[PDB]
């Protein structure tokens, strides 16, 4: 079994370019990820940025995630992220996603020893 901070990693860590490349973007990493394996994963964040500044984001500001737990940090910066959700031709196995870039506030649920990462509550 994959463990909560390693599938948080795979589905939503992209360190290897600032932002978005093309219209096709999510359609290369939802299937890369894994995401799209036996059935076409809806609506998937990947953030441009280290790690390491990720990570750091489950010291920063504690804000109520919306399930009302208290474990959520939302980061002070923005940060580079592409939102990647099925669009209406999306069926299986023959998923398709619309590829939308930007640069908001990260919100993620941590846990652990460490404590990183295992949840991606939203933007902002
Ligand atoms: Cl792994
Ligand atoms: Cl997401």
């Amino acid at each position: 079994k994959e463990t909560a901070a390693a599938k948080f990693e795979r589905q939503h860590m992209d360190s290897s370019t600032s932002a978005a490349s093309s219209s096709n973007y999510c359609n290369q990493m939802m299937k890369s990820r894994n995401l799209t394996k036996d059935r076409c994963k809806p609506v998937n964040t990947f953030v441009h940025e280290s790690l390491a500044d990720v990570q750091a984001v489950c010291s920063q500001k504690n804000v109520a995630c919306k399930n009302g737990q208290t474990n959520c940090y939302q980061s002070y910066s923005t940060m580079s992220a592409t939102d990647c959700r099925e669009t209406g031709s999306s069926k299986y196995p023959n998923c398709a996603y619309k590829t939308t870039q930007a640069n908001k506030h990260i919100i993620v649920a941590c846990e652990g020893n460490p404590y990183v990462p295992v949840h991606f509550d939203a933007s902002v």
